[PDB]
């Protein structure tokens, strides 16, 4: 049985906390995490207009694509806690936050209002005065699986192959737009030979930030694509220099104008939540050749969506970013006023049910609440480490 939040809930408040990076960690070419010197894993954006003019083929190398199987690539709470231990150890203290979770989780919530057909299924878990929130993985995988089989069964073999190559365009773009070190420390041939480099999606640089909304405090782990220019030593300045990289088809008609608006909004959700101030889009034609690249400043995106004449639509259907924010804040304040964070015996389920227009918080089963507390979310080491701070 459930508590539910009217989908028309909107905070009035939106006092906004300035995001700040706490630490980072990484994943390597084989899937393994890395807690020491993760900065060695941070690439740097490098893609001069002159080179774009060469007409880079974003499907070069498709065949050799080194791709992590989906099950291995679910947002991993184990490594993150493991990462979190290291940093709290050093601080001599635990992170002040009302919530701790991956940021894709919050992106979905923040973007829900204009993505009303997309389910959301997550677990919520009280522990040490804080809420821990991971995604119902089982469910997720089973959808990706069944969505996969639809796409295969309802399309021609060529249309399916093309969709698969589009998925690769994203990684390939990241590969030919970044360099592993800054410009000063990299050779001219390391630069000119990126287009041959074998593409993988194993390697990741992950940042854990502290942020907040109204009077609630959040910690978000999320992936960062690269650094814009350089990475300052100064802690509270690092987020200002990351870039998100995306790619999109060139825009031909009005139908694509709105499709692009909706992508751009999603991306603004992700980056706003993370404090990433820069979004680059590489626009590629139907032969998956890169045509031009355009940088957006995150904080300007709301203004561009509001003022597009082509996409003036119905108030309830028009993307407004503030209105989503007011929704977001109304969500987290609900999570923050509904669960006794201190009561660490039961867990919950966040469900958004698209068919039933329901946003439900409901207590989980008892085995449920167990396995989350014993290895599925919380780990022996983290649980242990966290208690020993009062002892």
């Amino acid at each position: 049985m459930a508590k539910s939040l009217p989908l028309n809930s909107r905070s009035k408040t939106t006092a906004l906390k300035q995001p700040r990076e706490l630490f980072s960690y990484a994943r390597d070419i084989d899937g393994k995490y890395v807690y020491d010197d993760p900065e060695n894993s941070l690439s740097y954006y490098y893609l001069p207009d002159s080179t774009i003019d060469t007409g880079i083929d974003l499907q070069g190398g498709y065949s050799k694509f080194k791709k992590i199987p989906d099950e291995q690539n679910l947002a991993d709470f184990n490594s993150l806690l493991k990462a979190i231990i290291k940093y709290e150890t050093s601080e001599g203290k635990k992170i002040s936050s009302d919530i701790i979770t991956f940021r894709e989780i919050m992106t979905k919530i923040l973007s829900l209002p204009y993505n009303l057909t997309d389910p959301i299924d997550l677990y919520v878990v009280p522990f040490d005065g804080q809420l821990f929130i991971k995604s119902d993985d089982e469910l997720d995988m089973k959808r990706r699986k069944e969505q996969e089989v639809r796409m295969k069964q309802t399309n021609t073999v060529e249309r399916y192959d093309y969709m698969k190559r589009c998925e690769y365009v994203g990684y390939k773009f990241e590969t030919i737009a970044t360099i592993p070190k800054p410009w000063s420390q990299v050779s001219r041939s390391q630069i000119e030979n990126r287009n041959k480099k074998v593409v993988n999606n194993y390697e990741q640089y992950l940042s854990v930030i502290r942020t907040g909304i109204g009077n609630v405090k959040l910690v978000l782990a999320g992936e960062i694509d690269c650094c814009w220019d350089y990475l300052p030593d100064e802690q509270n300045k690092k987020l200002n220099h990351y870039v998100e990289l995306k790619t999109s088809r060139i825009i031909e008609n009005n139908s694509q104008v709105v499709s692009f608006e909706q992508k751009l909004f999603k991306a603004w959700c992700q980056c706003f939540l993370m404090g990433v101030t820069k979004i680059i889009y590489g626009f590629r034609d139907n032969n998956l050749i890169l045509k031009n690249v355009e940088l957006f400043n995150t904080e300007e995106i709301p203004i561009l969506i509001k003022n597009n004449p082509l996409t003036n639509a119905a108030t309830e259907k028009k993307i407004n970013c503030t209105n989503a924010l007011k929704w977001y804040g109304a969500v987290v304040d609900w999570l923050n006023t509904t669960v006794d964070k201190k009561d660490e015996i039961k867990s919950y389920r966040l469900k958004y049910d698209p068919v039933r227009k329901s946003f439900t918080l409901s207590e989980t089963d008892s085995e449920t609440n167990e396995k989350l507390r014993n290895g599925q979310l919380l780990t022996p080491e983290f649980t242990e480490w966290r208690q020993s701070l009062k002892k």
